[PDB]
């Protein structure tokens, strides 16, 4: 049933485009958002939607949004959950912060 699909999920190019543009996994997503890459499937397949906290927090989980490699008008500011950023700032000792997909 096309019925039961969805694409107004709040999970649609937007986010798409640029979680892309960071190249972090699905698997690394679903840890942002204590999930797992089953659901994040699941969302961009349209079988399923995150909940109001989680779309709280997918507005705040990149920083970011919007872009391309291309995408040149982009003005907006930047919205970073605080776990996001600064809970985020390690492994600190080491350059760039050695995540795992680098």
């Amino acid at each position: 049933e096309n019925a039961e699909l969805e694409i107004v999920t709040d999970y649609y190019k937007i986010i798409k485009t640029a979680r892309e543009q960071l190249g972090i996994s699905q698997q690394q997503l679903a840890q942002k958002l204590k999930v797992s890459e089953n659901i994040v499937k699941r969302f961009e397949s349209g079988k399923l939607k995150p909940t109001i906290s989680q779309a709280r927090q997918l507005e705040k989980i990149l920083g970011i949004k919007l872009v391309t490699p291309l995408e040149n008008n982009e003005e907006s500011e930047k919205e970073f959950d605080d776990t996001g950023l600064t809970l985020g700032d390690v492994v600190n000792i080491k350059e760039g912060k050695k995540l795992e997909h680098h």
